[PDB]
C-alpha cells in the first residue's frame, strides 16, 4: 500500500549517457549502495540524464 | 572588468537540437526573464545540448 521512502542521488563516475536519433541512451555499468528502509518502505532510487526532463 | 554573476539555466521547452554531419546544432526561439548585473557584473547565460562537452 505505501510507497518509496528513501530517494539518493546515484554517482556519475560509472553512468553514460549517449543520444542517437532524438533518443538519449543511458549506460549503467558498476557498483552502487543504497540505504534500506523499514517495513512497508521502499529503496526507491532515481537517475537524472542528460536534461532535466528525462 | 570582473566575469560573469547572474547565471540561469536556459528552458528547455523552446529549444531544440539537431545532428547534422557528426554537428549536433541547436535553435533557439522564445523568450526567458533574467536579473541585471550590477555596475561591471555581467548577465550570462546557459546553454546546453545533448552531451556534456557542448
Amino acid at each position: 500500500d505505501p510507497g518509496c521512502s528513501e530517494l539518493i542521488q546515484a554517482s556519475s563516475r560509472i553512468t553514460t549517457c549517449s543520444t542517437e536519433g532524438v533518443n538519449t541512451k543511458c549506460r549503467l555499468s558498476g557498483t552502487a549502495l543504497i540505504r534500506a528502509g523499514s517495513v512497508g518502505a521502499e529503496a526507491c532510487l532515481m537517475l537524472k540524464g542528460v536534461k532535466e526532463d528525462q
